[PDB]
């Protein structure tokens, strides 16, 4: 762990987010700012053409022009969907595009709003003496009013910090692997499972923070992208950079490096034949930054844990392992009942394909356990 | 150099491959072996319907279960396209599948025929002390007689190689990027470029071996796979392993370890993006050796050769950069050139989406110049 970008106390988030561009894009930061009225009031799209063409260069260091990405990726998100009720936009300003592009091709990133950049990049402590806890700190951007994004973002922030408790422990088991110490191995990998439970807390304890009206509400359209869209059948012209519409996939939380991260570790099996479930999440790692989803392929360039404990014969282990894949299915479970206290309840007077996708992936999970129960 | 299984002489290619398997598998190597004869009179499909299930016990040592990984990769590729003409296989027997998934799963590569089994484990010396040239080498298998198998193969695997002589100067790149030693680097990379003329100059001069109406031979057909082939809608079913129907690609040249390592090293990032074509040369990943793929991301995870010489306004080192460049262009533009001169003009007395495909990898590649101002 050196340049994986992987800190030690916030994990794959973003750590202490640049929250003030340079006044040189001033006129960028206001539309972002303000995405909630300009966009109920309808005056977004024109105070988007209203910009003119500014260059990304004064966006030195890697913090700057990864806020930017984040001020970009809303308006962009705000610009495509409008007040998200149909009213779509297939081409994109080249007044907002170009840099949108250049800085998005300069991070390796595709031009669209991700969880990268809208969760990890997202978010600041009020004060700053005080730790880490949902009322210490708050988002930088939202979309409309009361789409309770605030607490949407800040909540899986929370719990991705909560698992990097976990991340600290990896190469303690990889070397422990390979010099042969049962015991550090097993205490470590008790030790994963421990931060993986911490994890269910932090979104046990901090789910009152999301209104039952939050799918049907206006989130989810402003996080929706053009691959595969209707809306967007072939995808967004972004406007002098790329002579064709270029489709990209939207938001997922599959973009989240922490549960790929130890769905690899633990051998879990998201790769199997593919499947729309292995198979999307894999090539959701093209939307992770780039020293993430490097990080997460050097795992796999690591042997085995699940075929290092299988063949030990070890009854300590097995439990030490499956105490940490149980702990999966605990926080992909809590995670579903949440999730279906939010679908089939604002099907009120698509939607199930996503139900499917959850299911199989914990599915996946749970079929990976040694003692069945 | 180390854990990735790069030969010094023959780079990615397995260094000795085996010709003959156990005498367990006799069951095997027969069909395999005699499998033009098969097809034509159409017993094949008959034949391993009536097989034996050999467990994958008997087959050890590493050049021995990758001839077995390529003996039940063609069998299963005569199995599915039979004839070439229309009939087609959806299901694999249980005595079939099962043992090569057992082994795959084992190997970690996924369960279809893939480049580095037909090609890189895939050849011989008819003179075993005499150098690595074509008349010297004979393939180990093909489909149908005359279907244009050795030539194709063999000159994959000859510019394969030729190449290669360019992977053992890769840590050099790396040492003087590190030491900070500009000479060495400058030099370093001069040779990385020759390598890489010298292995354009093996394509020139043995590019006729490679049978002139080769893409229209079965050839194709037997290298076709299930992942968005219309013909195996939802993919070829593996039972007694996965009950439902699984999906893996049929051979691409873009699971070639080298040209994609080259792409990485000179930082074409031909794998960043999102877009298409950059979503599957990173998904090729997953069909090359795991010991390869690892060594690939290793590149990944160290510092860009590119932002490096872009950094220091050092013209020379500009120069000798850009001829690496060229070098992988020039490689490009010619494999171009024979594709254009063997698909494009036979077809009229995808065939786009395959010409389009090359180009963009070619452009990107031409895009990673420097000295352009
Ligand atoms: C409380 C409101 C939440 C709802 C309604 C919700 C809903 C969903 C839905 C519908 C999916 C599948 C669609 C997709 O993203 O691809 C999903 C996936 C996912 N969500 Fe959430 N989610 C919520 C909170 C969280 C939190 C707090 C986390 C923790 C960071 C999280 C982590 C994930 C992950 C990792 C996936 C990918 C599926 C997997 O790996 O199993 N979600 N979520
Ligand atoms: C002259 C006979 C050949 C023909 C007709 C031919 C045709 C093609 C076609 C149609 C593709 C795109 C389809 C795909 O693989 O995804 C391709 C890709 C590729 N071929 Fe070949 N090929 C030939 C010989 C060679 C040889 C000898 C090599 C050297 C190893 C080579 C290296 C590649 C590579 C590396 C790719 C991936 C795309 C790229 O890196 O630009 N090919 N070839
Ligand atoms: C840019 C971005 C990416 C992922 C997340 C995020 C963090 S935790 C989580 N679970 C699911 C998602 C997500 O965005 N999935 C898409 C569908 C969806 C989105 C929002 C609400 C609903 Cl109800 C459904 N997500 C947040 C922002
Ligand atoms: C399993 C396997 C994979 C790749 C190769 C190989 C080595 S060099 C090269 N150029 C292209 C390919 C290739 O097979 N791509 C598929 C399209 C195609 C192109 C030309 C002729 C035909 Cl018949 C098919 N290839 C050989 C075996």
């Amino acid at each position: 762990s050196k340049e994986y970008h992987i800190d030690e106390e916030v994990g794959f988030a973003l750590p202490n987010p640049q929250e003030n561009l340079p006044d040189f894009y001033n006129d960028w930061m206001f539309i972002a700012k303000h995405l909630p009225d300009l966009i109920e009031s309808g005056q977004l799209r024109e105070r988007v053409e209203k910009l003119n063409m500014l260059s990304i260069d004064h966006l030195t260091d890697h913090k700057s022009q990864r806020l930017a990405r984040l001020v970009l990726g809303c308006i962009t998100m705000a610009y495509v969907w409008g007040k998200g009720h149909g009213d779509v936009r297939k081409v994109l300003p080249r007044n907002i595009a170009v840099p949108y592009c250049q800085l998005s091709k300069k991070l390796e990133l595709p031009p669209i709003l991700v969880y990268a950049d809208c969760v990890l990049a997202n978010w600041k402590k009020k004060d700053p003496n005080k730790p880490l806890t949902y009322e210490n700190m708050d988002v930088l951007f939202s979309f409309r009013d009361g789409d309770c994004s605030k607490g949407f973002f800040l909540v899986s922030l929370l719990v991705e910090i909560a698992a990097a408790s976990a991340i600290k422990v990896i190469p303690t088991v990889f070397k422990a692997m390979q010099m042969q110490e049962r015991d550090t191995l097993l205490k470590a990998l008790l030790e994963i499972a421990s931060c993986l439970e911490k994890a269910l807390q932090v979104f046990h304890q901090i789910h009152d923070h999301v209104n039952p009206k939050a799918f049907f509400s206006v989130l989810r359209i402003y996080l929706s992208g053009w691959k595969g869209n209707p809306q967007l059948s072939d995808g967004l012209v972004y406007e002098g950079f790329w002579e064709d519409p270029k489709e990209f996939a939207g938001g997922s939380a599959g973009q989240s490096s922490v549960f790929q991260c130890f769905d690899v570790l633990l051998g879990i099996q998201q790769t199997a034949g593919g499947g729309h479930a292995a198979q999307f999440l894999q090539d959701m790692r093209r939307y992770m930054p780039p020293a993430h989803r490097n990080f997460l392929c050097s795992l796999e360039s690591n042997p085995s844990v699940r075929e290092f404990v299988l063949s030990k014969g070890d009854a300590g282990l097995r439990e030490a392992y499956d105490a940490c894949v149980k702990a999966l299915v605990s926080l992909r479970s809590y995670h579903l009942q949440i999730v279906t206290k939010y679908i089939l309840i604002p099907a009120s007077q698509g939607g199930t394909d996503l139900m499917n996708f959850l299911k199989t992936v914990r599915s996946t999970t749970e079929k990976s356990l040694l003692k069945e129960g």
